[PDB]
């Protein structure tokens, strides 16, 4: 229940970046958004814990829920899965900031994370430290999280989801089938039973999902593109939620296909504030309307900004991809956008969980 409903609340932040994004290259962390978010629910209380509670659909301190979710980061983690995850939290809080009696042994018991202390008035010290513990637990493939003016001296808490995947295809593309598509680029080629399914957007728009598993049985990422190349991927994106994924991969029958997939890298860092409030959830952001108190009754806190920076290498052995998710401001700038034949979209999935890791769009030019 917990996993699905975080999975559905991600696919929706998803789309919010993807509708704030207007046809750039995107890729994105659901699971990564979905655990940092959790965290936040145990900072906050009044109308800023509720909107995060109704937009998620779940309240972290009830039920077994808290319990769900650290056995959901588990069974990702677990060796039977065949291929590395790693995922982690953490939350920096300001050193002097006086926390609410019982915080930190609650927060740990629900987390399995302990309250890390920063001085952010220290500001490259504590951009070096959290960046840092980001860049371990990315084992190094997201760097920088936190640019100049990403925390301040009025910061107070920051909380940071780290993500990281490495994925051997099921089968592997073999480097001689390579060959450059006329700017030159790699198209990966193999033909392999694949399960396979044709799908129609609600306006009758063909297209069709495929699945590309990783070793084992646990993981695959799914490929989604309209049959004509001319529609707008977001026929599809608008369309997306947990349900729609269930219902592709549960009507799929194996079948020789010849896969044709760009090697690509792609890596993105989104703004995730406009996506939250969007979403329901505008209190936090706000030094008036925030409230903090779970974590702090000393001081009005808030948070000034989300982003989260992703990065994903697929190529002929496999995939992969790491994120980091923080609340911090982002000093992001365009990258230059890379080249496609064709718009599609991506899933990276942990199907026995329906946990979606990574997805994203790569939009034809």
């Amino acid at each position: 229940h917990t996993a699905h409903q975080a999975t559905d609340f991600g696919v929706k932040v998803f789309q919010q970046v993807v509708q704030a994004s207007k046809d750039r290259n995107v890729v994105f962390s659901p699971y990564g958004v979905s655990s940092v978010l959790a965290m936040l629910q145990m900072t906050t209380a009044g109308k800023t814990r509720r909107q995060i509670q109704d937009a998620m659909g779940f309240k972290v301190n009830e039920k077994g829920t808290a319990h769900a979710l650290r056995q959901l980061s588990k069974e990702l983690m677990g060796p039977w899965n065949k291929n590395e995850i790693s995922t982690a939290d953490a939350i920096f809080v300001q050193r002097d900031l006086e926390l609410v009696q019982g915080f930190m042994p609650h927060f740990f018991k629900l987390f399995q994370t302990m309250v890390k202390q920063v001085d952010f008035s220290e500001v490259e010290r504590a951009r070096f430290i959290i960046n840092d513990w980001v860049e371990r637990h990315t084992k190094g493939m997201i760097n920088d999280l936190l640019a100049k003016g990403a925390v301040d001296e009025l910061t107070r808490l920051v909380l940071v989801n780290a993500l990281y995947f490495s994925g051997q295809w099921k089968t592997p593309f073999l480097e001689a089938s390579t060959h450059q598509r006329l700017v030159s680029v790699p198209m990966m080629a193999q033909s392999n039973k694949f399960n396979y399914t044709e799908f129609t957007t609600p306006d009758g728009l063909e297209y069709d999902v495929v699945e590309l598993p990783y070793q084992g049985d646990t993981l695959s990422m799914f490929i989604a593109a309209p049959f004509e190349k001319d529609v707008h991927l977001s026929a599809l994106t608008n369309i997306l939620d947990a349900e729609l994924i269930r219902q592709w991969k549960g009507n799929m029958t194996r079948l020789p296909r010849l896969l044709i997939l760009p090697k690509f890298s792609l890596e993105t860092e989104v703004d995730l504030r406009g996506p939250l409030e969007k979403l329901g959830m505008p209190d936090m952001f706000s030094a008036t309307l925030a409230d903090f108190t779970s974590l702090s009754d000393q001081e009005q806190l808030s948070v000034a900004q989300a982003l989260q920076k992703v990065r994903i290498e697929v190529n002929e052995s496999g995939t992969v991809a790491s994120s980091s998710t923080a609340f911090v401001i982002s000093a992001r700038m365009a990258p230059t956008e890379m080249v496609i034949d064709r718009s599609f979209l991506f899933v990276v999935r942990h199907n026995p969980t329906e946990t979606i890791l990574f997805m994203g769009q790569v939009m034809e030019p």
